[PDB]
């Protein structure tokens, strides 16, 4: 069931990879992205998906020397030794269309977009646990924004918002809490 | 499977009120809510759930009302003759600790927020189309806030982000297209 699907997902930091078939995984990747929904379906998410080597030079050559530069001013090792990267950005080129087509909701095209990242981010993330694969989502954003761009030769327009690692579970999610739903949901008629 | 629930679940604005079983769907609605993740597991999402009186209310003596009286400075029908509304709010005094408590982050907050009222929106629209019902997402706010608000005294801190109506299905989704896959995924190894 949907709801099954959605308890399924959780938050996997032990990754490896373990991965039977990529091109499946990839596929998956693409449909979940494709049937979000999103406003005046603008469709404003794009993604980069690395493995194998791309994998590698993320972790070791971009993130790595990034985040040492500036701090100054093993968890990495955890995140590489998963199967790969997602790297989810917003086409800013559109979202400025949207703002000068329809100007009365200017302010809101970002908004909306915002909503749409976390949208494909999780349908994506969901997608992967129902083929039995783990992920954690990162924001190394907006560290890492020039290097990827330049590396994989990214239009300047792509925003990005946010880096799911995903591979096969080496070990369990760890425990979460919920809020009393009395605090959350009201009910009125 | 997953990919087929997400294709499944479409904008539909021809709603009506046969709801067979609305225990059910209430508790579908906690479900999606409960099992949807969120920056630090914070949980920022409330929801007012209307049925009944209060969804003829909305419509009628608020948006309505609020709406003509913005335009001076049908849909509407529509959009009552559905079985519920679900008015998504994040609260914003859970973002300001959050703020407060983690300085490093605190830009990233509201942008999370944000992410998060889109998850929560559609895996709840997703979980109401896999129970065979329609639903479509609306944004009157923030000219509505303060009414609804008022009128279920409602937190000062929950701000509303959408509200999505839902009922039976009583015409089929409209057509929809597609990006080129090119122009959004790239797959680098
Ligand atoms: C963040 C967001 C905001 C949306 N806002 C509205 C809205 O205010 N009014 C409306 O009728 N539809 C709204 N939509 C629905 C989209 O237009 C619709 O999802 C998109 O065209 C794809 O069509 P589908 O929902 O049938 O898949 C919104 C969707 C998203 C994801
Ligand atoms: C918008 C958003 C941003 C998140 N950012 C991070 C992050 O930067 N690093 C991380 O390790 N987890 C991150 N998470 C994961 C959440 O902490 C996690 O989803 C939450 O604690 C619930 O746990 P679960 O994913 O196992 O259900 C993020 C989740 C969401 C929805
Ligand atoms: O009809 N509308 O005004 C409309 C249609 C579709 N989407 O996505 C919208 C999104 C935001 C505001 C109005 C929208
Ligand atoms: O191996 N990791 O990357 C890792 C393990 C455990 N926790 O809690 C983490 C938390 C945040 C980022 C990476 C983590
Ligand atoms: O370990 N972290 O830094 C971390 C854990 C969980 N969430 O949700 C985070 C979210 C944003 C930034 C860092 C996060
Ligand atoms: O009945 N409606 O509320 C309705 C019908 C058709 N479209 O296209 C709509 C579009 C936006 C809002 C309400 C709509």
């Amino acid at each position: 069931s949907f709801i099954k699907s959605l308890e399924n997902r959780r938050t996997i930091y032990a990754l490896g990879r373990n991965v039977q078939d990529e091109e499946k995984v990839i596929e998956t990747i693409k449909e979940a992205v494709r049937f979000s929904p999103t406003a005046f379906n603008s469709q404003t998410g794009r993604l980069l998906i690395l493995t194998g080597d791309a994998q590698d030079k993320l972790w070791d050559e971009i993130v790595a020397p990034e985040l040492k530069a500036a701090m100054e001013a093993a968890k990495l090792d955890g995140f590489k030794a998963a199967f790969g990267t997602i790297l989810f950005f917003e086409d800013q080129a559109v979202v400025k269309n949207l703002q000068e087509q329809f100007a009365l909701y200017a302010d809101n095209f970002p908004v909306w977009s915002e909503q749409g990242s976390g949208i494909i981010s999780v349908n994506v993330w969901t997608a992967l646990a129902e083929l039995g694969l783990g992920a954690n989502l990162q924001h190394y954003n907006p560290l890492i924004d020039e290097a990827v761009a330049k590396e994989w030769n990214l239009p300047e327009s792509w925003k990005l918002r946010g880096q799911l690692v995903f591979g096969s579970i080496e070990a369990p999610a760890g425990e979460k809490t919920f809020m009393d739903d009395a605090d959350r949901f009201i009910v009125a008629k």
